[PDB]
């Protein structure tokens, strides 16, 4: 064309605004890990559904005040007491048992001397209370923690552990989820030998396939691989539609730029028939960065046409693929996390907007932590890039930037 | 006994001192993800292999300097090319080409202008040489990334998508790495009905089971389900012995206070014979954490018995189960990130270290993330908590945290 150079932000925008929600689904609770719910999840059952003990100890009368009491006998976990507290009488409660009739406070056995006993020892008769209950002390009542008919997981939530427990806990254990992208991956270059083969004259071993899917599935989505395509736009374009067939999400490397066999572009949108919202973003590195939308029987595809670089490709996939995924999945706000961090070294600023994989340390004490630029000590290389320093375009007045400042990082790894 | 009160400094050290580093196993590359190298990965191919072009462009001769030059052909990607550049001629180059004979410097299609092509346009005949190039120019020789021989990923190395790209990039297939720790989770308890039960009298939902479980998978580790167990020594023996058969790490929850019918204490140390090294830790909550070694045929299993309480059970899990399995995964330094952050309520300090958890922000411009505990907005809710508070004891002086105040936080959470 070539496609006029989109900014960031607007390229940004543009995939966040042109990517669709997926539909939904109903899945098992136990499967729920990193998914959103698409439903309000109501409790069928108070929690707890008895009034519970919250101590070891004894039910007792508050109104009886301390004193020498008789020990009727036992409420014990999983079982509904029987008996009737009188005045004069306690029963043994252990935490979480019911509180049996009778009864209004529990008292702690610390609170507590034993009087009488069995022979055996195994059966506990007499005991004495120390300590002056207030009514309901150390129990739970029915409801206390999750009332029946209560809304307990609204939807939009994005699930972690603790919500999975939460769902076991009210026994709802099919919810409505919005489902996960499939994400299709192909490399493309006559160049490109697998990483299983040996080398021939000319060639390399394909890196952003493995890269790209390996980071895509760092995030929990199911993916699809497209090997490796030639260089000519039949193939490309049998690719691209197997992609299409199969997948929600195509990504391709590679064939963006305007060398002479460069055709993803043409392939795209004279062959294809899909929209390209962008061809050209003002970013270093990832000029070249494509991405195009596909409507087929009320479905929007979504193609994203990376540079055949291995930093461009794996860069613009963590600014532009990890989002948009992040958005299908159904993340109410699918930006990702953005800390403030000092740089580890000098760094001369490009008229583009910069990016580029760093580790995030934070030392012993200090507040901020600091962000070392990969490729560039022992312990350092042995940590996975966890990183994305964004770095501002130079202007007159700011051409470099020092060693201790305070950038932004794009978190694009476990800490 | 009961077990003394062990500080959570000394909790801490105490499981990761006694907690081993599993054997090695050799995996595919692109199951590598989360895995630790057990071995020096090197090169036994340059990178790139053939002196490669940067850029789309012209191979040239640097001494002819400027000038109108014949195009005896191109140099594609994939090719390896037989003609030799003498002096008034150039050869078509696109970025990853090869550079033929008899050229040293590539020019970018920019800095030259177009003379002549074929009536066709399939074929440019002639081309006018804008600049001066330098030798060498727009040139990456032959290992100029890589050397062969070269050592290009170290032992101990935590391996993300970019390493499982290096490794693609370098042929090197099949690695030596740690093996993932085997995790089975037990409840104990017989109030607990599973999830998928209708509530009967006395009884509730076993959550921790689900919760743990999670946790644990979140991490990439595989699990094994142990289902509920009754409160009674044989029953309690019978699941512990399964776990140690199918699994390098067994987490039970419940039964390790000092209940008539907490039973866990006993039957880990008379019974399975195992060796307790701690049975209470000065911390809240988790006061009654248990953590064992058992010992059998040179191997040793690791047994977490962690309190009953859920609040309890996720937070121990925490502070104490991850580390020591990425301990046992082979990752050098297992400990959890902390970082500063700003609490977003005022709290009362305990006499005992707190532990709470929470969700990290970080808001627009300023440094510090906060750190807002959970359970007590709208859009905050909807979120999965991604750290851990740690609160300090409370001192003569110190007896309550305010707002704005900088304390650590645990990293449990993709943020
Ligand atoms: N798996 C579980 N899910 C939900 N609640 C549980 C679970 N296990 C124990 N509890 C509850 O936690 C509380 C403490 O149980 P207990 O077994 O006495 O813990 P501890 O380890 O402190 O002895 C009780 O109210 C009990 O019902
Ligand atoms: N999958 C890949 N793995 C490793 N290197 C690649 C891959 N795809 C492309 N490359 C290399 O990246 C460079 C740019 O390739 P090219 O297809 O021209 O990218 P662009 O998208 O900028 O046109 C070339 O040197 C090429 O060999
Ligand atoms: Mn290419
Ligand atoms: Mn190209
Ligand atoms: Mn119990
Ligand atoms: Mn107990």
């Amino acid at each position: 064309s070539p496609f006029p150079l989109t900014s960031m932000d607007k390229a940004f925008i543009t995939v966040l605004e042109m990517t669709p929600v997926l539909g939904t689904e109903i899945i098992n609770y136990r499967d729920g890990m990193g998914r959103v719910l698409a439903q309000d999840v109501y409790a069928k059952d108070n929690l707890p559904p008895f009034p519970a003990s919250v101590k070891d100890g004894y039910a007792v009368r508050a109104a009886d005040g301390p004193g020498d009491r008789f020990i009727i006998g036992e409420s014990q976990a999983g079982e509904q007491p029987t008996q009737t507290v009188m005045p004069g009488q306690v029963m043994r409660v252990t935490t979480g048992a019911p509180i049996p009739c009778g009864a209004d406070a529990v008292v702690q056995v610390e609170d507590t001397e034993l009087i009488r006993e069995s022979d055996d020892g195994t059966e506990e008769l007499e005991v004495r209370i120390l300590v002056q209950a207030r009514p309901g002390q150390d129990i739970r009542p029915i409801g206390h923690d999750i009332k029946r008919g209560e809304c307990v997981l609204a939807k939009g939530t994005h699930m972690g552990p603790s919500e999975i427990g939460l769902l076991a806990t009210v026994g709802v254990t099919e919810v409505e989820v919005n489902k996960f992208p499939v994400v299709a991956v192909m490399s493309t270059g006559n160049e490109l030998l697998n990483p299983e083969d040996d080398l021939l004259p000319g060639k390399i071993r394909d890196s952003n396939r493995s890269t790209l899917l390996a980071t895509i599935q760092e995030h929990g989505y199911p993916t699809i691989n497209l090997g490796i395509v030639g260089d000519n736009p039949d193939d490309l374009l049998n690719a691209l539609n197997e992609g299409i067939s199969r997948a929600d999400v195509i990504i391709t490397s590679g064939g963006v730029s305007m060398g002479e066999k460069d055709y993803l572009k043409q392939v795209l949108d004279i062959d294809l028939h899909a929209q390209i919202h962008f061809g050209r973003v003002f970013m270093k590195p990832g000029l070249p960065t494509t991405f195009a939308t596909l409507d087929i029987d009320g479905v929007r595809k979504i193609i994203f046409a990376l540079p055949g670089n291995p930093v461009s490709a794996v860069v613009t996939c963590n600014l532009f693929v990890v989002p948009a995924l992040r958005k299908m999945q159904g993340i109410l706000d699918p930006r990702p996390t953005i800390i403030k961090a000092r740089l580890s070294c000098d760094v001369k600023l490009d008229p583009r907007p910069e990016y580029h994989r760093c580790i995030l340390t934070w030392h012993h004490q200090e507040p901020l932590p600091w962000a070392q630029s990969t490729g560039n000590s022992r312990l350092m290389s042995m940590r996975s890039a966890n990183g994305l320093l964004m770095l501002p375009p130079k202007t007159e007045q700011y051409v470099e930037l020092h060693k201790g400042e305070v950038v932004d990082v794009m978190v694009i790894g476990r800490l």
